[PDB]
């Protein structure tokens, strides 16, 4: 049911988490890097969510503030985006953001 | 400025009132300035006629944070989260020839106009 959208407009919980949504995290350039053991696993239930899920732009914002490209490979048509989102260092909670982050970018490369 | 600009880049919608530029600054070639947006496009952010076609390929949250390459950047301008992905179209979808002539339409589109 939830794994009947396509990808990029899919949402990860509990029932249906960042695994099953959108593959396991890895080094390849296909893959996602992000997310710790608890946030694969809960998605958009992890206790921290709304603190990620404010780096996440709108639409609007996706196509106004990336680097869009179109690749064809054997594999199929596909939209590139690359970009960069200024952290606001202004705001007491920056530090706490950056803790945050840090725990999730690259986190399973320690997975047991 | 308007309180359409007090959102964080990232959660700001371009439109009529305030538009891609204001938003997101003019587009251009360089490494985190956006390419996206025809004339039309720049003008009228979700206002365009045709913004559902391009909207239909923008991630969730929970997408944008489990399908892209997520890093962190600090630099002299401040700390910076970083995102590379991509976004497979459906090549079975009857309307896929029109959603690349749309999406090619506005993609790098500002090097024909000032
Ligand atoms: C009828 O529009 N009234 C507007 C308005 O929305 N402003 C416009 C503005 O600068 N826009 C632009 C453009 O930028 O080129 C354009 C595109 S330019 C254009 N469109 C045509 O369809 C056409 O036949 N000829 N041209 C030259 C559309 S109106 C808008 C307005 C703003 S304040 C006020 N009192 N009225
Ligand atoms: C002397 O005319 N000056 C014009 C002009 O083209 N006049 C209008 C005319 O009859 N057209 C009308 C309409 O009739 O509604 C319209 C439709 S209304 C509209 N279109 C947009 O694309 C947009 O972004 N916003 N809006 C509100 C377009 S301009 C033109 C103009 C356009 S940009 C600019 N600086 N001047």
């Amino acid at each position: 049911e939830a794994s009947k959208k396509p990808r990029q407009k899919r949402t990860a919980t509990k029932a249906y988490n960042v695994t099953q949504a959108f593959g396991r995290r890895g080094p390849e350039q296909t893959q996602g890097n992000f997310g710790d053991q608890e946030l694969i696993r809960q998605g958009t239930d992890y206790k921290h969510w709304p603190q990620i899920a404010q780096f996440a732009p709108s639409a609007s914002a996706f196509f106004g503030m990336s680097r869009i490209g179109m690749e064809v490979t054997p594999s199929g048509t596909w939209l590139t985006y690359t970009g960069a989102i200024k952290l606001d260092d202004k705001d007491p909670n920056f530090k706490d953001q950056v803790i945050l982050l840090n725990k999730h970018i690259d986190a399973y490369k320690t997975f047991p």
